């Protein structure tokens, strides 16, 4: 008949129950700020869809970051803008400060709050067990918030998580692949970085939901506590699922495929083969054991599940004993 349909377990109808103007980004009309407020200072990065610069707001001398977009259809730009505006003020969500027309490229440029982020090299060789729990908890706040607002990020990965370590400050950035969740909708599976793609994308199951972000987050946790980035390192999208199967096993993978009546290319089955489920303890060695605990492995195991419907939600994840010390610490009298 086709694959078995699927709905999100939580926040299923959040957009169903909001005004059309909340999620109908195509009709959103941008009001433009003034580009002459901002002077570019140095290029930070070059992407396929944008250039990113450190800049100065010359009217108050504050640093900002400017993302100058490549020419793209109005609809994709409006989607990102709408989502950033809907989510503005949410916990650990990057703040969109302004939208201007770049005077040279004549393309939209998005202006963000500046985060003095610690570079990866120093960070992931200095992070303690407590640091990892704390920052994971902060990422979960952002994901619960955006999921509760009817939005999937769909590009959760280390480089889209900015951390200012001395201020213990974290922002989830890069909302350019984000989309509104509508139950029953078939989404594009060409989202997320290869290494953080969930099984549902790798087998071309389009009716996915917020739980995609929880797989990606589980991949991030594994890479941090086992000190191997990325944890699942495939050479293409097919090989990515093979790397996952060599750890999670093929039994539970085929059970997943059976439950949703998903059809795989016969050659996919070949490369997938037959693999036993490994114990998480197999990846613990002397150089990472200080980051690993029974609580971390239990938590990890409940994120990295083939069946998207069986993964923890962000709110459930925050209730895990892994975070008891973090929660206690954040319970302040102020
Ligand atoms: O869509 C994006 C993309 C970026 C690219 C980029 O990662 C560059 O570097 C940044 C930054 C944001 C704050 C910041 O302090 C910083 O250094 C960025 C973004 C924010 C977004 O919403």
């Amino acid at each position: 008949s086709g694959p078995v349909p699927s709905r999100a377990r939580v926040y299923t109808d959040v957009n169903t129950h909001r005004p059309r103007e909340y999620w109908d980004y195509e009709s959103h009309v941008v009001e433009w700020g003034n580009q002459d407020d901002y002077q570019l200072v140095r290029k930070l990065g070059r992407g396929k869809y944008s250039e990113v610069f450190e800049a100065i707001n010359i009217t108050n001398n504050e640093k900002v970051v400017v993302k100058i977009l490549k020419p793209v259809k109005k609809k994709k730009i409006k989607r990102e803008i709408k989502i950033l505006e809907n989510l503005r003020g949410g916990p650990n969500i990057i703040t969109l400060a302004d939208i201007v027309k770049d005077p040279v490229s004549r393309t939209p440029a998005l202006v963000f709050e500046h985060i003095n982020n610690t570079d990866f090299k120093q960070l992931y060789q200095t992070l303690t067990d407590y640091d990892i729990r704390f920052y994971m908890y902060e990422i979960l706040k952002a994901l619960d918030y955006c999921h509760s607002m009817g939005i999937m990020h769909r590009d959760v990965k280390p480089h889209n998580v900015m951390i200012d370590h001395e201020h213990r400050k974290l922002r989830l950035i890069d909302w350019g692949l984000a989309e509104f969740y509508h139950p029953g909708q078939e989404y594009n599976v060409r989202v997320a970085s290869r290494y953080f793609k969930g099984p549902e994308l790798l087998v071309d199951y389009q009716m996915y939901d917020y739980s995609l972000d929880m797989w990606s987050l589980g991949c991030m946790l594994a890479s941090m506590i086992f000190r191997k980035e990325p944890f699942f390192h495939g050479h293409d999208n097919y090989d990515q699922l093979v790397r996952i199967a060599k750890v999670l096993g093929t039994e539970d993978l085929y059970d997943y495929i059976d439950k949703y009546n998903i059809e795989l290319d016969p050659r996919f089955n070949d490369i997938l083969g037959r693999h036993s489920r490994k114990r998480w303890e197999r990846f613990v060695h002397s150089e990472n054991q200080h980051l690993v605990s029974p609580e971390a492995l239990d938590f990890l195991d409940k994120l990295l599940r083939y069946d998207h419907q069986s993964r923890l939600t962000a709110r459930e994840a925050m209730e895990h004993p892994y975070f008891y010390t973090v929660v206690k610490d954040q319970a302040r009298m102020g």
